[PDB]
């Protein structure tokens, strides 16, 4: 083998008024159902990138634990996306 990997981050826009734990991104998304984590309660959704297709990659969707307000992102296989398609 050829190898996948994993890579995260962590969302809290200070921005806003109000912190949302389904917030916009510059691309669209796709929703998958939720899972519990035992010995942490936060439900952790699946989300696959819908942007332009090609784009090969899945994604998951957790909360911070350290405070409810930030958001982990966790993201598997590269994204190549076109400017044109957010307009698109
Ligand atoms: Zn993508």
């Amino acid at each position: 083998s050829r190898k996948n990997r994993m890579k995260r981050t962590v969302r809290v826009p200070a921005i806003s008024a109000k912190i949302a734990d389904i917030p916009p991104d510059e691309y669209s998304w796709r929703k998958y159902g939720q899972k519990p984590i035992k010995g942490s309660p936060h439900p952790r959704g699946y989300y696959k990138c819908s942007t332009f297709r090609g784009c090969p990659a899945r994604k998951h969707v957790e909360r911070a634990l350290d405070d409810p307000a930030m958001l982990i992102v966790t993201y598997e296989g590269e994204h190549r996306h076109n400017q044109s398609a957010m307009l698109e």
